[PDB]
């Protein structure tokens, strides 16, 4: 079950958006924790979510909050369509925004952000603490490494792999594998 | 409340699409006014909508029809997802198409068109009589000026501002501020 | 009506996705036929679908299966929004994925794939056995020829026509007519 209330850590734009998704799930109230009220392990053990966009910082908090013993839940909007054979790591800090689609046998690891109207096609693997931005789309069988960032309206052709800690620019179209980390921009996306 | 019938002004493709949205809202019938039957202030005071894509012309009509005393309503498809803290100017000629998403504290001014599957992220401001085309996406905290046109599948990176009367080309990815008006195309979008 | 069961021909990623759409429609069970169990005309006459992405091969099978007397149905996800005045050829092997939008008076011919979150605007014509990929968008009054392939996140400006057997690259933005076949890539899309 879910608690009646939920802690949203982060009070900037991303947090307001997470507040909307949590309410859509039926949480009656969001208690924002400042990120800049303040956090300590003694708070009533409500469900928890880290509403910080930056992958590295979100991860360091996630590491903290877990060790302090809170359940970092997933915030999944009801309008997200998720194949029954897709796997989304449970109680793993994952945000899935409105009108996201995740298709057959895709895997979403912990800490991932799947932002508004993004698409994860069949058989993809989205590595932990990745951020698939607004409208970004992975064709089938794509491997997104840990801590990757796919910019707004970017896309990845099918059967491609993107190395851990890479950034795909807003609007960029990735058409080849990238085994070493980098920043890739344009159509086709090129190392920048 | 809404009247049982609604005037759709414009009989081209955009008008047929507005007819679909008005019916989705539950209007029982759309009475098309020619734009090329003809309009005069004496018609029964049904709800009204200007189904003209061009921002300048839509605005001049809007100016007319209001002064003649008709309520120019908003046509909002039921599948649009609109944050409770987003503000959409009421009875202000705004069209919101299927699967549009408008997130926390965004503001949509009068006369705007938000076309199919477009995305207005949190805290954006879309200036009056703008047209955000099919699939076009504004990241968070974007300011779109009055009478702007964002082309199909274009996008704007977060915290950017686009000057009044600018055009962002189809497919273009805007990555920097643009304080003076222009036509911007490509990935990254460049002054054309 | 639809039969209780349906044959899905093709057992790769595309087939798993078609299995999801068929179930969403309420088929109780998908019987996969190997494409590599095996097919012959004597099987119980359940509804049939060709879950092969390649346009040429899908067509040759479609030609076969029809001549063997099976009804090749359409698989249309419930979350697809299809104008009442749009025409989708019935029992014509058409796949329409989640969150697809087809607007007023558009026409979808037999064998077309409209993949996840794609958009077919008003008055378009999508020619038979075309594949409009993930997130690809046709503005209003676009003519897509037979056996065309529009890549992930590509788009076509309004009132354009694309010649039979053309390919529009992933991410590409087509801004001019193309009366002779080709492969078009980039923003703007250029012959490659
Ligand atoms: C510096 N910030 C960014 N930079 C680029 C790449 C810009 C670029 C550079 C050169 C060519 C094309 C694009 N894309 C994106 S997407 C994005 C988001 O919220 O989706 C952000 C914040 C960025
Ligand atoms: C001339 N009409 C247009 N021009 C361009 C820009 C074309 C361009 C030029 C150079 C490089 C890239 C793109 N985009 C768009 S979007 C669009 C729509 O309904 O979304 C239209 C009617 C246009
Ligand atoms: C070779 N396969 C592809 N190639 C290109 C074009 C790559 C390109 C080349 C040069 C410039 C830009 C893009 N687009 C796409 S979309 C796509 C899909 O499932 O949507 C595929 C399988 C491809």
């Amino acid at each position: 079950a879910r608690t009646e209330k939920i802690y949203i850590y982060g009070a900037s734009g991303h947090g307001l958006v997470c507040e909307d998704v949590a309410k859509n799930m039926g949480y009656k109230e969001c208690i924002f924790l400042d990120d800049f009220m303040k956090f300590e392990s003694t708070l009533p053990k409500y469900d928890f979510f880290i509403a910080i966009g930056n992958n590295e910082i979100r991860k360091k908090i996630y590491q903290k909050i877990s060790e302090n013993g809170f359940k970092i839940v997933n915030l999944i909007h009801k309008s997200a369509l998720i194949s029954p054979s897709a796997i989304v790591e449970e109680n793993a800090g994952i945000l899935i925004m409105p009108y996201v689609v995740i298709n057959a046998k895709a895997k979403i690891e912990k800490g991932v952000i799947l932002n508004t109207s993004s698409v994860i096609e069949h058989e993809c693997v989205i590595g932990e603490f990745s951020h698939v931005s607004v409208g970004a789309k992975c064709a089938g069988n794509v491997k997104i490494g840990k801590n990757c960032f796919l910019g707004i309206n970017s896309c990845v052709l099918p059967n491609l792999s993107l190395a851990d800690d890479s950034i795909l620019g807003g609007g960029a179209t990735l058409v080849k594998n990238q085994d070493e980390k980098g920043v890739f921009v344009g159509v086709p996306a090129k190392r920048m």
